[PDB]
């Protein structure tokens, strides 16, 4: 089971389109504050206390986007993308929301 | 009715573009005060009660998209995008919004 | 004239790149205010009156993103991106943007 | 030079890629509360005097766009996005950010 | 390596596939206040004293998604997609994200 931004995989052949599957995560308020909110010039993932929960909110849009596929039978989620959407009063909530194309694949081989 | 997030469906060839198509759906601030305002922490699809809403609201806006392109003679939707937009005020209103290109398939065998 | 969100047209050649074309409109606060504000619970643009509203706006971006490509010569507009856009200081107001790329076609046949 | 959203050139080969190129522009609330604050109703950019501001500053993102991309020596830049982005206090200030990949061509021909 | 926005390069083929990465910068509120706040009229990356800034982040990003690619085996990452995200309390945060498919790449000649 792979996933991929690219819409055909090269050296397979998708046998069926098994629709629109998606997957996300919502990072509430409280995270923001503790780990967003005080970030001084610019900050990679690296070195910042926010990575950490950004990936986890990857993981989870990711394994829920991985089940609605495994649930339909399909074995690839291709044409994906991820948005990130900042929602709420105050700013300080971040939605990962992830979205793909659940297909059956055979090798060509 | 297929709706897909890539270009082409491999197995068939597309015979007619009939043109973009959109979808949408809005969850009221009510929606968002009641199931999305109070979230701790990270919260996956899986656990928090939200993911109803969006689910819904998701559903809605494919069944939309799903009636312009069956109503344009079409028999599937590709070039898909999903993406979320938080509107208003107090920014506690979501607009879901699809769109793709309604297309008329004819297999290749 | 077509419009695709695919980048290339099953059937038919692209025989001249013409550059990325774009359209767009903005509905103003009054139209928020009278057909976005207060929508309650989850609301589809099948039975909504804001989707009226929507409808003109991606009507008139298309219309703009139609008149540039036709000028450049193109009778076609692939690869196409719509988006939305809140923006002003009470997110009262909705910017959609049509962006793609005009070419100019030859029928295989 | 040669501009696209699409990812390859019909009638031409990319011969190598140079990476991803990119273009921006800013647009200051002292344009925003001039061209864009007093919308009434829906205004296309055919009419709206708010779209000669966007056009400039499109106009301007993609020539760093291409200068970027001539300077790695490159003759398009395909898979093109054109994103528009609300920043500061007062959602007034747009930031109109172009992306895609420079790459040089060989004519089929 | 190898980044691109185009899911295949010409010339190559991708042998395999490694799974979605990203990267990732947060411009914090006092780069934003410093460099972005006081726009008047409108200002391109060429000229802009923002411009350095945005470049810091999409470098500190593309790092984060090379390494993460490199760790994988992969030689290139393809399907790239960068969103800027304003987050925050005053929209006076900026978030730069990119991600795209690992893979590893053959030469066809």
């Amino acid at each position: 089971m792979q996933f991929s931004t690219t819409p055909t995989l090269e050296g397979l052949t998708i046998v069926e389109y098994c629709g629109v599957v998606t997957g996300e995560a919502i990072l509430g308020a409280n995270i923001f504050r503790d780990f967003f909110a005080g970030i001084r010039d610019i900050v990679g993932g690296r070195s910042g206390a926010y990575e950490k929960e950004l990936r986890k909110a990857r993981e989870i849009a990711f394994e829920e986007l991985g089940s609605q596929a495994r649930a339909l039978g399909a074995d690839a989620v291709v044409g994906i993308d991820i948005d990130y959407e900042t929602v709420g009063q105050n700013g300080s909530m971040l939605m990962v929301s992830v979205s793909g194309t659940a297909v059956k694949t055979r090798r060509n081989i």
